[PDB]
């Protein structure tokens, strides 16, 4: 029962902000736990709020979560997002990479292509394609982003410099790391690939199919799987890079109110969840795709006592983490 400072991240995720504030107070009592909006221009600069005790809380990719738990920030996952259904929530997803129908290429032959990313240090969009690409990579492989600019022909990677590696930043220029730049995001990246400005997307499993309608015109997209072929990307299961553990809500580890997170969160998701309310929905918004928590959600779960973000994350994928910052091959 007091405010929880939520960390948006600019113009879009701050109207949506602004519309969960307000269809909460109509129906959380006067004894209620309550949401004040905070409007930041990158994730980045939420994670030090939150540390600096200028915001309260942050929804984000398993990826950033390992660099929020660094020093100083120190931050901690509190409550995770969950996908699939309520009756079996799944803590996971598949990280794929999305092309078009017959444009020629497998996995072995990505050197010289254009790529879409969600964003630097996220998932699906970086750390999982990058670590397996990683080797064959040209040296060297410091700073990372500068091998990848050497190995595709440019590409879209959100929250890159684009004054050191322009390579990176030539099919969004600038880089915006935002919704704020349309190629940003799952939905970015995928809409990068549409327009055709890359030939690869790195997203998730869910990504075209909350974007495609038509089975239709989802046939004309394959998904590239490991082992050099192509397959339907309903088959993602059995034609995906990796399984990585699902977004969650950080908070500081001393005076962090992860009480009142979850408290709010969890009311939040009764009162709007997924079909649950026709004013305001918090897995979906007119404003955008993925403002907040991510549309493909269903819920959340809180994370475990004092868990801290290697536990969570698990010791494979913070290994893949720390090597593609160091690495030999
Ligand atoms: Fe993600």
């Amino acid at each position: 029962d007091k405010t929880v400072r939520w960390c948006a991240v600019s113009e879009h995720e701050a109207t949506k902000c602004q519309s969960f504030r307000d269809h909460m107070k109509s129906v959380i009592p006067s004894d209620g736990p309550s949401v004040a909006c905070v409007k930041k221009a990158s994730e980045l600069d939420c994670i030090r709020a939150i540390a600096a005790n200028e915001a309260d809380a942050v929804t984000l990719d398993a990826g950033l979560v390992y660099d929020a738990y660094l020093a100083p920030n120190n931050l901690k996952p509190v409550v995770a997002e969950f996908y699939g259904s309520k009756e079996d929530p799944q803590t996971f997803y598949y990280a794929v990479a999305v092309v078009k129908k017959d444009s020629g290429f497998q996995m072995n032959q990505l050197r010289g292509k254009k790529s879409c990313h969600t964003g630097l240090g996220r998932s699906a969009g970086w750390n999982i394609p990058i670590g397996l690409l990683y080797c064959d990579l040209p040296e060297p492989r410091k700073p990372l982003e500068k091998a990848v600019a050497n190995f595709f022909s440019g590409s879209c990677a959100p929250c890159a410099d684009g004054t050191d590696f322009p390579q990176l930043c030539q099919l969004c220029p600038g880089c915006g790391c935002s919704t704020l730049n349309q190629y940003f995001g799952y939905s970015g990246a995928f809409k990068c690939l549409k327009d055709g400005a890359g030939d690869v997307a790195f997203v998730k499993h869910s990504t075209i199919f909350e974007n495609l309608a038509n089975k239709a015109d989802r046939d004309q997209y394959e998904l590239l799987c490991l082992d050099n072929t192509r397959k339907p990307v309903d088959e993602y299961k059995d034609c995906h890079l990796a399984q990585v553990p699902s977004h969650t809500v950080v908070a500081r580890s001393m005076g962090g109110k992860e009480d009142l997170i979850w408290e709010l969160l969890n009311q939040a998701q009764e009162h709007f969840g997924k079909d649950k309310s026709k004013e305001f929905q918090l897995f979906s918004s007119p404003h955008g795709k993925d403002l907040l928590f991510k549309d493909s959600a269903h819920g959340f779960l809180k994370v475990p006592p004092r868990m801290d973000a290697k536990m969570y994350l698990g010791y494979e994928y913070v290994t893949a983490i720390r090597n593609l910052r160091e690495g030999t091959c």
